[PDB]
């Protein structure tokens, strides 16, 4: 028992980050196979962030002015190319420690680790959540830039997000692999906030089950709701709508405790309603949302990878 | 910015765990080199747990007994010793993927990672502080005994922890990697409870140092306080005496933030009197004691490894 924000092991993703430098800039790349994916504002300079056509300037670049660098094997980029807002350096070696891999775009309230890296080095390894705004709060210094977020599915890295920037509020946007960014953001220099964000419903419900199946039940009612009046408690304390496709994604987990989906609503509303009163739940005095049901269930059962 | 519970790169352990069976019992272990290590109680059976002479089950062993699992690549067990709750089985390879690494037996108070195995897979990393009463709040399923915990210093490893129990509190127990219990714990099925713990002080002023660094400031005060008086204050609310050597730690943290060591206890002491007031620090609705000094310089200044 217990319950920990759990990232996945890293050692996959690890093998997979090299150091870019293209002028004054350096930050980190992905290297799969014989390409290294990294943030195209790599090729932008202190005077070209403030609204740049990357187009123009990649027409500008020679492959000999981006400097790879795996470890302390230096890699010779032998094409580059620019996808969305990532750009794809063809290299002329392939990465031996490339895993099974995929790219994934992920749906706001979804989770991944995030392997922060600098200068291609892995600094540490946490688990965040795509928030409902499209932005994460992640630990990102300067130099952080192309670090990955991922997934991993039995023996498959399914990488979901590459970092770009910091917004002012201090949260996080970047793009899935492919290089489209998460939310309307731009990798721009211009006025650019996050937005109001909610609370991801369907995850705190699963964050309660983690709770009763590892003994605090202090929350629990005889109760019930219906998803109606639910959904109305949750806009007034700006809550995300559960959907019913929510509720049937919390059957498992309802099975196992032996507590309807709708009977977990209505304990929410309770702790809506009246706050937690001084009490803790795992260990928190907020209502947690960043873990899914899938979290759940892999933490609680004991699920491995290879 | 942001800060988040980072836990080390987990690739360098990794590459170390395998699955020990032996009789009905099933758990990992880690190989450096051509050893593996183990919990002992590996031997033990299911009727041997209430009170197992350790010297006795052992001297009744083969090493043909010991089904040794890399992967699925099988370990011929060439020899067997115990140190103290440690079990060393020597086997006829060494690890080629062994690490630089260490040894080191932590003080409480110092955090480090778990990376959860099952039967020799890992299953996710996270990062946890030894409690001053010798417990870690760790999430352990059965099958995850020989999960070790480790730090990572520039390039070496040092492992500090390797799982063993369960307490009746949910919290977990266990050994250095030279299987010396953390604690006054034993691996024999009797009475044992966790014991009452206390808040980890230098950890909750150095995570109050994290939140100014990140631009939480709402909890400064302009007043200041005496280390006895502060001491005082800390008893009453069950945290840890916090010690001149605490201070001269926690010197960097003031430095960087100009905000004198005794005046972030002036602003600690007011939030253990008056409480949050509904605020949150970091994230969090609790004063959080499992960041160190050095996790909170490492995470804020951008430390990588090699
Ligand atoms: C890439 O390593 C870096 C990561 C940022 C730095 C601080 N926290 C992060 O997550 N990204 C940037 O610095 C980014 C660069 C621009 C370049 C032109 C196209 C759009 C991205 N700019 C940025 O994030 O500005 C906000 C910021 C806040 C605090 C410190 C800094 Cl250095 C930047
Ligand atoms: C080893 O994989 C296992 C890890 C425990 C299981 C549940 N959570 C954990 O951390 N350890 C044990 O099962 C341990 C075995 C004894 C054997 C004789 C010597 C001392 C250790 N016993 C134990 O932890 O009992 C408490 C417990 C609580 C809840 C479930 C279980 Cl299976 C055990």
């Amino acid at each position: 028992s217990g319950f920990r924000k759990m990232a996945f092991p890293s050692g996959k993703v690890e093998g997979c980050m090299v150091q870019v430098t293209c002028g004054t800039t350096t930050l980190n790349g992905l290297w799969l196979d014989d390409v290294v994916y990294c943030p195209r504002h790599v090729i932008c300079t202190s005077e070209d962030m403030l609204n740049p056509n990357y187009e123009d300037l990649l027409i500008r670049k020679s492959n000999h002015n981006f400097l790879v660098q795996a470890g302390n094997v230096q890699l010779r980029v032998i094409g580059h190319s620019m996808q969305n807002c990532v750009l794809k350096l063809k290299v002329d070696t392939a990465n031996p420690k490339t895993p099974k891999y995929k790219f994934v775009r992920i749906q706001p309230g979804q989770t991944f680790s995030v392997l922060a890296c600098y200068n291609g080095s892995p600094s540490g390894v946490y688990q965040c959540a795509m928030r409902p705004n499209f932005t994460i709060k992640g630990s990102f210094l300067n130099g952080s830039c192309g670090s990955v977020g991922f997934n991993i599915d039995y023996d498959c890295v399914s990488f979901c997000y590459m970092h770009h920037m910091e917004l002012p509020t201090g949260v996080h946007a970047g793009t899935d692999l492919e290089g489209n960014f998460y939310g309307p953001f731009v990798d721009r220099q211009t006025a650019q906030a996050a937005g109001t964000d909610t609370t991801i419903t369907v995850n705190v419900l699963a964050w309660l089950y983690a709770a009763v199946i590892n003994g605090d039940r202090w929350f629990l009612n005889r109760f019930t709701t219906t998803l109606n009046d639910f959904n109305l408690v949750a806009m007034k304390y700006n809550y995300e709508p559960l959907t019913q496709d929510h509720v049937d994604i919390l059957g498992p987990l309802s099975a196992q405790t032996g507590i309807a989906v709708l009977d977990m609503c209505a304990s929410l509303k309770e702790l809506l309603q009246n706050g937690m009163n001084g009490r803790t739940i795992l260990g928190s005095a907020l209502l947690e949302d960043e873990f899914t049901p899938f979290d759940v269930v892999r933490q609680c059962s004991g699920v491995t990878f290879q």
